[PDB]
């Protein structure tokens, strides 16, 4: 079954366009994620990676960081019984409070579910590689691809990547060990995404086996 | 000014469509690369990175490997005085014959040119990172972003990436230290690229 990575982009522009607070933008994002997970389950996806943040996002003022961390965490608070939950990334950039709570939510999630919802926090290839080197430096005889795969943020290969929000770039979010990922860029702001947008993405992605 | 990375794709399909040998497709690519460098030079790009091959490509049958290595090398024999030439990548996968000649051709090129043509060979993120780790393991106190950048295949940050040939994916070619590279995907087979295709690509890229 399919491994899909979702890059939810456009919450701020959506908030401004609809004349609402950024908090309401992130709440609309959380509701969309829950909706999007349901679509993914119907569509043969077994693992949904969501890029919760780039490493740079965690350098914003703490209140702004707490704002998006709280929105992503609330999704798991509401739906952790509907899937197996895990997270990974630049954990050195995340506060103790959120790491502690997300670890609790992982333990409480349905370990028997066929569907995985996995958050990647603080994505950045340079940060990822730097961290991996400094953890293993002088501790092993040689690096191999198997060892690199074991230490990478994204622990499996990604088949498809969907980026909302109109940017045609990968920013900090390219998955290190996933050379073959097919990319689909949508101009739609993430909180406006419909199932029709998702279905169009999957038809595009599926037709690449011409 | 700007740093552009080109992914030339579609030589096989172009060869079949035009009923010629794969060597002839690669010859057409070489001519197109020279033409494309002229467009790039006129449009103010100062560094043009070209992905000559993925790591996987060097696993192809060995005559096929010599075919693309020869076609890319021929470009640099022909134009190395018109730019500064350099190359990098998974050189452990490249034949020492081409590595010797390319190393000579690098030393040969116009060191004073304000335009750089740089080949990346055997590109692969995992292979790149494994190699960097194994090169520095136990020899430095700690890795930093600056040390990683000094060891990465692509030695500078990439502003724009153009991938021809219709694939909407980065395959083995994502540049490690260039998170903010803007991507442009063209459906045109590389040897079919026209100046209009290049101008449309840059217009899209410049507006972004
Ligand atoms: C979490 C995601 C998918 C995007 C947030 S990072 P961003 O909006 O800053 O991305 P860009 O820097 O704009 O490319
Ligand atoms: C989930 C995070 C942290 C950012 C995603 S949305 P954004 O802040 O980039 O919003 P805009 O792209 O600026 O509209
Ligand atoms: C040199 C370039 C840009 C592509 C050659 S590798 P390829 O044709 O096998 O491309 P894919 O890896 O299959 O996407
Ligand atoms: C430059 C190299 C080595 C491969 C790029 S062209 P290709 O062999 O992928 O040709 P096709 O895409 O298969 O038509």
């Amino acid at each position: 079954m399919t491994t899909l990575m979702l890059l939810p982009d456009g919450m701020r522009r959506w908030s401004e366009k609809n004349g609402v607070s950024l908090d309401d933008g992130y709440a609309a994002m959380g509701d969309k994620i829950i909706e999007f997970m349901g679509w993914a389950k119907e569509e043969g996806v077994k693992t949904l990676y969501i890029t919760a943040s780039s490493a740079a996002n965690h350098g914003r003022p703490e209140a702004a960081v707490n704002t998006f961390m709280e929105a992503f965490t609330e999704v798991i608070r509401r739906c952790h019984s509907q899937f197996k939950f895990d997270f990974s990334g630049s954990l050195d950039l995340v506060s103790e409070d959120y790491l502690t709570e997300l670890s609790a939510l992982r333990d409480k999630s349905d370990s028997e579910s066929d569907f995985t919802l996995h958050y990647i926090l603080g994505m950045s290839l340079s940060h990822e590689v730097v961290g991996i080197f400094n953890k293993l430096n002088g501790k092993i005889p040689e690096m191999t691809e198997e060892i690199l795969a074991e230490n990478a943020y994204v622990p499996t290969q990604v088949d498809y990547i969907i980026r909302t929000g109109g940017a045609i770039r990968m920013s900090s979010f390219f998955p290190l060990m996933s050379p073959y990922a097919e990319l689909h860029f949508s101009p739609v702001l993430f909180p406006d995404t419909t199932r029709a947008d998702f279905d169009a993405a999957l038809k595009d992605l599926r037709a690449r086996d011409r």
